[PDB]
């Protein structure tokens, strides 16, 4: 991979692997989500980071608040997908990371994604606004004019998500992470929550539809010793409302929505 | 990736990804195992098995893993390039073998090696069977004719018999179940998931203070997408050795047995 000519964005090419595809021989949305985090990580490394010097001094880290992905075509096993990524400040609210996915052979846009990140103290887990000190440290690596993967006014990436009401239409209970679900810092990888959300969608929907859009809000982290319940209700194309909560006390960890198109 | 000059083996380079590494910032043994299956798949495709032969498709036969044996000297770090070479060899009518050698791309040093035994099985009845002369002749033209072994040694750990763990187990992880990411393109549980499940019953303190050097896993029965598994481990031993057993949560039907060898960091 490499930074682009202006040094304000980053591109990387990936060849879709045999174990990365589902039963239609195309990349799963979890493989796509892993590729998004890998290209994001390579972008941060390329510009010297993903915490700044002031963030390290104050024990602050970036945490995902929201992930939104729209796929038009899933790349097939053996296909090359090119992913471009960039960051932008959202004032003191936090930061945003966007991605564009393209078919390497045709140059056609096959997907797009956007994510909202908030600053959090590593130890107390207290959310915070971004200080002007940290904003100045990453502004030199971001486009100055707004650049959006989802520019449209009133688009799906900014819609409020309601809380699923019991009883859920579908459920998958007792989900728990194994060591492969953890990241290098021993926290549950953000992509695992995408998998857990999808576990409560009936297999018949998966067999007859393709996932077009997924919006996921992250409220609380699942610990390596926690147990999760995945809940889904049809709200409709087929649309669903999702809720992930702790198996015991019912504490919310995520809420989301999915939109599926008939094959 | 590409077939080598003689067309009897295949090589491919991989850059270790951020989500592929553990707490030491080096590739997990499950990432290594996924890379082994990917290079094996690319080798089959390169020689026209886009991995069953013509006779196998006619007779509804498939290759299934009977045993996987991996030894790692150095796990590649996040961002490192690892080169993997793979080849196949017939083992008469018993089945086939696939071997791998892992190297550090920069130094050319061997950092790991693996070997696997595969048996023929009817896709529908699940009945194991011997390799016919016709099947053997269809893949012999893609294998080295002289024996080529990743574990040539006359007393290697890749061929040792594994006993069945006796209850009570010293350690256990119960109620393990696959999610959609654990399935392969044919909706079967990926062979690498069983490696993860075996490792779930090793205490975290061993993982934090030791590095996994060797893993030998026997595959007896497959876990369905709706089955539930229990992972059992007992210490048998600076080095620490363990005996492992995976069995169905309900009736206790064995799905895998294995051994691991760990060295102190
Ligand atoms: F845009 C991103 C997305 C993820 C990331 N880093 C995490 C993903 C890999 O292991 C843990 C750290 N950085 C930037
Ligand atoms: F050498 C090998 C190893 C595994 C494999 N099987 C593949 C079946 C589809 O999912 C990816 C793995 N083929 C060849």
């Amino acid at each position: 991979g490499s930074l682009t000519e202006d040094g304000l964005s980053y591109k990387e090419k990936f060849v879709v692997r045999s174990y990365e595809v589902g039963s239609n021989k195309t990349a799963t949305v979890e493989t796509i989500a892993n590729l998004l985090q890998e290209v994001g990580c390579n972008h941060a490394q390329s510009v010297g980071f993903a915490t700044t010097t002031t963030m390290r001094k104050l024990h602050l880290i970036w945490v995902t608040a929201r992930m939104h992905i729209e796929i038009y075509k899933y790349p097939a096993w053996g296909d090359v997908v090119e992913i471009e990524t960039w960051c932008q400040s959202e004032g003191r609210i936090g930061t945003r990371r966007d991605w564009i996915l393209k078919d390497s052979v045709t140059g056609e846009v096959t997907g797009r994604a956007t994510s909202k990140w908030v600053m959090m103290n590593q130890d107390t887990r207290r959310l915070q606004k971004v200080s002007d000190d940290v904003r100045d440290e990453y502004l030199v690596f971001c486009p100055q004019e707004p650049r959006l993967a989802f520019p449209e006014e009133n688009n799906r990436s900014l819609k409020k998500i309601p809380k699923l009401e019991d009883p859920a239409q579908y459920s998958m209970i007792g989900l728990k992470p194994r060591r492969a679900d953890l990241d290098m810092n021993q926290h549950v990888n953000n992509v695992t929550y995408i998998g857990w959300v999808l576990e409560s969608i009936p297999q018949e929907i998966v067999d007859t539809h393709e996932l077009q859009v997924i919006t996921l809000d992250y409220r609380r982290e699942c610990q390596q010793d926690d147990v999760v319940d995945s809940l889904t209700t049809t709200t409709s194309d087929s649309q669903f409302l999702h809720l992930l909560r702790l198996s015991g006390d019912g504490q919310e960890i995520n809420r989301g929505t999915t939109l599926w198109r008939k094959k």
